[PDB]
DNA sequence: GCGACGCTAGCGTGCGGCTCGTC
DNA sequence: GGACGAGCCGCCGCTAGCGTCG
């Protein structure tokens, strides 16, 4: 209700909580946080909405004819309440008090859209706003970076693929999806994230659909920015020209994240030192390429890391911790540096010229000395971006900035004489000089010495244990501090505009050397990442030949058994019981895979791979487990070609024998006509005698050794000859008559 | 070593930091709140702790030698502080000034007056409705378990033999703190094993033997004791200790109280006690789940419970009459502790006194015959001393009523006379000195005073004594205020005396009726749980159910299921039989399985249950095998031999799809073998499955059941109705077709299936 | 030949109570 | 000329620093 507050009384609302209410209307989608001294507050049912969401204490707010309950946080704490209150699905409009009683919304806070570094992780944040028309509209947008990118899909499959891989922390639908129930249900349960309503007005040229969804990001993420957004060109790409990796496969693989207890791919990887590095590392990873030219321009520039070793190690060590310039160069172009981000920005540039002399010429790094000089010239060692705003500029560096510094110093200098003089002259050694913002400058005497205090003296405020005075000479040499107070204030916000105004002008600059920074970090990481657990160029070709290959991220964790394997558009079927690594088997190949096409060397001794169009895996656990799993086998049969890794394990699965076989049998056909390279990890021995020209077998086994049964996870060739189902029942601790009844029956059968 | 704070600065420790460090090292796996003045502080890094750990400013302590970090809260919030600590993971050593700063030989007596950990705690506004359980497990001739609830004084435990029968034991009570043996913490696998299992608390205390009885049991209650002694910071409030036997109840492993979601949720749906619990008090809540913990063995008491939930499912008006009564009802099992152990507050004897208001009202409509207790005259003499609405601290505001105490009485009166005086005083000098807004005004910094502002200073009297100087008033004071001042102090503090004083006396007279109190409480927890399990009864229409040796149950559903979603019922005749059903999944076959397991838990804890009726026999355990080593195969395989092992003639199994996991014919083969012995053991089993080849067997115990699926007009149709005989057809292929399988390979598959089964 | 005390401002968690400026 | 922002003083107990007894 607009203008209207939720309390007890009749009377219109006092000048605060009018103020309040009124900016409170102006965002209805938001939680309005109001300043109000050292803490920002919510009132009426805002209040109540703060107080249960983070456990508040519950107050009041109250006046002669209005009592509204209020809770709050301190600002010193905001961040860090902003955080959880974000992550609990609310929107933030931060009202904070404009200097020298009025408040102004200064940020809208909303998950996909912060600009603050420190609400923000390294990798990249995006929104994304998804639309109908010829197709799927979808378009992504990370303000804090500018980065701005968009496509056309043809089925809603690969929509959510598109959208899966990028893991958008909020989104925003058109009206057409938001009205559509179904849609509506079935977007909610398969992506979590926070949706929100926003105009699909078209912007620019092309697909109807990209236009309206550029046209919601556009105009959603100014309206949180307070107007013009800074953003780099838009970028149009066809998810077809890169490898397929729906969400299935991201999630059994976790590149990015754990099924279950942490350690994915993306953090075996994670040894990049800049955060523009780690996100260009995860855009590789996200896409991997198709074509074999850029593939081998990266793996030589990693080779060259890697045979350069005190060049990679140099780079490496100069990297660590350089600030995002990037991030900093969008907050420059949008008018919202701080006095600390001009304070790493200088930091960063004394590195830069560092990093040059290490890596030549050719590298392309842009020279921004004279930026740099300005900034060592211009600021204090540690910029107090929050200690007021002020005491930034060093001395020195302005000359009227100087003038009045001095002029104050000296009326400073001045009391501290006036303190000396009476003290001496009282003979009060505890005689004191304090200026309050209410009384100004006063004189100070403690209890025991009131009848030491000359005539002369004006008292002007009594406390518990002591007394303020006033003395005639004191008045002019007050308003006169005071008034160069004011100015010092002012002309230092004057020369921090003008100086962040000269960074500002170098944005671009800052963006290349962001950029060319960021590729070499991923370059010498990837060097490192390989001499240090054993990585190998990879090779391509049609033919998959792997020797000693190994699982990146298991093999981290424990002794490794490495595994080879060779394929050729073959239907490899792998027989014998689980917990002997046929799963890991799997997945090692499709993370070899991987890796290879984003231009990484494989954790093999060699490796000679194709370029696969996608992985496709049907791995791991009111929908049944056995629909859910030939769903995945459906689009895994849709979308597979003869350049596809499929992955199957133990497909057929959770229904009766004879339909289970039959399925299996069928999907296994169909992907030995299809000419993928399948690996298929089953139970079946049935498979294993289809006959089919391209069909293989592999398999693992077990040894009943000392213990009872010792599963090697060595990969043999041909099929399992031995089931041991029931040895492992027999080894569960099921009573021997019914594991003997079983033997029989088994053998019996 | 230990004795010394962080912090810059070199030199000795001051005083109070000494004192402080003192009592720390005493507790080293506690925070230490150090109280000073209105505040419970913290120094060094205890002090950097305790700011982050509630996000507090982060001062400094600075005294010549040197300068330490300092936070703190004050004493105000102490609970609402504590009771964010403990969720966190603290333990806390609460330290308090022991003695007066009135008098003090120079640094006030500071003392840890009590522990706070998470199963000890005795504060209500820390504590669940729930039982709050500390745990202590032994070993020495088998495995001792016990328990303690030091807030309602439970004293229970006994003795299990294997390591899986403690497991479960202890898992059906949910300990929010456990106290290990030695020896347990000693054996590095088994506490791993444990600390996976169970992510409570672990806390050491020393296990030598209390009472008599196995060793075991004997090192567990003294843990338990020692333990609990030391954080109530005295001697504790006990029930008599009981040695009671798991076995004389309805065994339930923790993979059923699991399964059935019968005090936890699988996928953050309802439990059965959240559906079955319309309880109105904390000790009937206590009472249902202790009922539902273990579920009798005997027909006959089960009668006495149905006897009376029928009697409130009946008489309409009585049972609403008593829910509307005991709606108002405090904890007085919980209050009753708290008096004996002398830590009633006034806010307690308030809500004492009005549930014994309440108590006469019940004892009206339940008759005399209940046995409730009659307490009037305590409730007199507390609704005679205690104001209407009791202030929370005696030191503030009239706690104790005008005319109940005379020496209090003498000394209100007196101060009443004390502050009239001034009134007057502010009269007299306007009219003396002629100054109309002259005032008497009074802070605590400069007393009682005399106003005037800057327009009448060269009107003030010579008499006048300045005192406080202003922007623009001035305040002074006259010879005879002096005086009367520090008479209206004299009477404030005695009154905060003697007013602390009757309040300890008539809490004294509130501790005498511990002993009622409880026995009250008793009473109306049961009363509380009939009247609930009728409401629950009357609400979703639930029936009696009668106990015999066959189980039928006509139209029965999932208590639970059935509470946000239309169920379709279903009936179910056993006796003893293996119960094969097969059929698709999506068609409530699990779902008809654990109706079944609650319907016989709901029974044979006295409640009605949901179904048109019920005919069921008397159950030593519910064992299930449910959804969820290394291997899948493995770990299903881990858990039957588990129910192989405890399984009984009058048991209840519930088997989903055990054979999966494995190759074709081990599978059908360890699933026929574990059916064969099943049916054997006589259990009641219920064994969902998928295995065509399971309907056939020559067992004559052995009995088919199924659901089936439709192809309609919409692909698939699965019908919840569960029904006679096996399965004709399977609907695999089908299902695969509908989850969008090829047309061309559902084609070739039913081609396969054809040519298969035709031999 | 300086230890023992007397007296008393200063000081700071979170934040009540009190002041002051404005209208 | 009452009512409403806005911000400071002190709390309660301990201490350093004096100002002295003997």
């Amino acid at each position: 209700m607009e203008g209207m507050l939720k309390g007890e009384g009749p009377g219109p609302l006092p000048p605060l909580l009018q103020q309040y209410v009124e900016l409170r209307d102006q965002y209805p989608d938001y939680l309005l946080l109001f300043q109000v001294g050292d803490f920002y507050e919510c009132f009426g049912e805002d209040a109540e909405r703060l107080a249960r969401a983070l456990g508040l204490v519950l107050t009041h707010k109250t006046s002669k004819d209005f009592t509204t309950p209020m809770a709050g946080i301190p600002l010193r704490a905001f961040e860090a309440y902003a955080e959880r209150l974000l992550k609990m699905g609310f929107r933030l409009a931060v009202a904070d008090q404009v200097e020298p009683v009025r408040r102004e919304v200064t940020q809208l806070l909303t998950p996909g859209t912060l600009l603050q570094e420190s609400l923000l992780p390294r990798e990249a944040n995006y929104l994304a706003a998804i639309a109908t028309g010829d197709g799927w509209g979808l378009a992504f947008l990370d303000v804090s970076t500018g980065e701005f990118k968009g496509t056309v899909l043809k089925s809603k499959s690969a929509l959510y693929d598109e959208l899966f891989r990028h893991r958008p922390a909020e989104v925003l639908l058109a009206p057409e999806l938001l009205e559509n129930g179904a849609f509506l249900d079935e977007f909610r349960k398969r992506f979590p994230v926070m949706l929100s309503e926003a105009p699909f007005e078209p912007e620019g040229e092309g697909p109807l659909a990209l236009r309206r969804a550029r046209g919601a990001l556009l105009a959603y993420a100014q309206r949180t920015q307070g107007g013009a957004l800074s953003l780099q060109p838009f970028r149009f790409y066809d998810p077809g020209a890169f490898m397929r990796l729906p969400e299935a496969t991201l999630r059994a693989l976790e590149v990015f994240e754990p099924l279950r207890g942490q350690d994915t791919l993306f953090s075996v990887l994670d040894e990049t030192r800049t955060a523009p590095g780690r996100r260009l590392l995860q855009s590789w990873l996200r896409h991997p390429l198709l074509d074999r030219g850029p593939l081998e321009a990266r793996l030589d520039r990693v080779e060259g890391f890697v045979r350069e070793g005190a060049l990679r190690e140099g780079v490496r060590r100069l990297l660590y911790r350089l600030a995002d310039l990037e991030r900093l160069a969008t907050r420059l172009e949008l008018g919202r540096a701080s006095p600390k981000d001009l304070g790493a920005l200088r930091r960063s540039l004394q590195i830069l010229p560092e990093l040059r002399a290490l890596l030549g010429e050719e590298v392309g790094l842009p020279d921004l000395s004279p930026l740099k000089e300005e900034l060592e010239a211009a600021l204090v060692e540690d910029p107090p971006l929050k200690v007021s705003e002020g005491g930034l500029i060093r001395e020195g560096y302005d000359p009227d900035l100087d003038a009045l510094r001095a002029a104050h110093r000296e009326g400073v200098a001045y009391f501290l004489e006036l303190e000396e003089r009476e003290r001496e002259r009282t003979g009060i050694p505890t005689l004191k000089v304090g200026y309050n913002a209410v009384f100004g400058y006063y004189l100070e005497v403690t209890r025991p010495y009131y009848e030491r205090v000359p005539k002369e003296y004006r008292p002007v405020q009594t406390l518990k244990d002591r007394q303020r005075y006033t003395l005639p000479e004191m008045k002019e040499k007050e308003r006169e501090v005071y008034r160069l107070e004011a100015l010092i204030r002012r002309r230092e916000e004057e020369v921090f505009l003008e100086v962040r105004e000269r960074a500002k002008r170098q944005a671009e600059a800052l963006r290349e050397a962001a950029r060319i920074l960021a590729e070499l970090d991923v370059y010498a990481a990837l060097a490192e990442v390989a001499v240090r657990y054993g990585y190998v160029r990879p090779r391509f070709g049609d033919r998959l030949q792997i020797r000693a290959g190994r699982h990146p991220v298991v093999e981290r964790r424990t002794e490794f058994v490495p595994n080879d394997l060779e394929m050729a558009h073959e239907l490899v079927l792998i027989t014998g019981p689980n917990m002997a690594g046929k799963s890991t088997f799997l997945r090692q190949t499709a993370l070899i895979a991987l890796l290879a096409q984003v231009g990484s060397f494989v954790p093999a001794e060699e490796a000679h791979l194709p370029l696969f169009d996608g992985i496709y895996t049907r791995i791991g656990a009111g929908k049944s487990t056995f629909m859910v799993e030939m769903e995945e086998v459906a689009l895994i049969l849709k979308e597979a070609t003869e350049n596809s890794l499929v992955l199957l394990d133990e497909v057929g699965r959770g229904t009766s024998s004879l339909d289970g076989v039959a399925i299996a049998t069928a999907v296994a056909e169909a992907l030995h006509e299809r000419r993928a390279y399948t690996l298929f990890a089953t139970h079946y021995f049935e498979l294993t005698a289809l006959g089919l020209p391209r069909l293989k077998n592999l398999h693992v086994a077990a040894r009943e050794e000392a213990g009872g049964l010792v599963f090697y996870h060595q990969v043999l060739p041909g099929p399992a000859s031995k089931s041991y189902g029931v040895e492992v029942a027999a080894m569960a601790g099921l009573p021997k008559e019914v594991v003997a009844r079983a033997r029989a029956l088994l053998q019996a059968m």
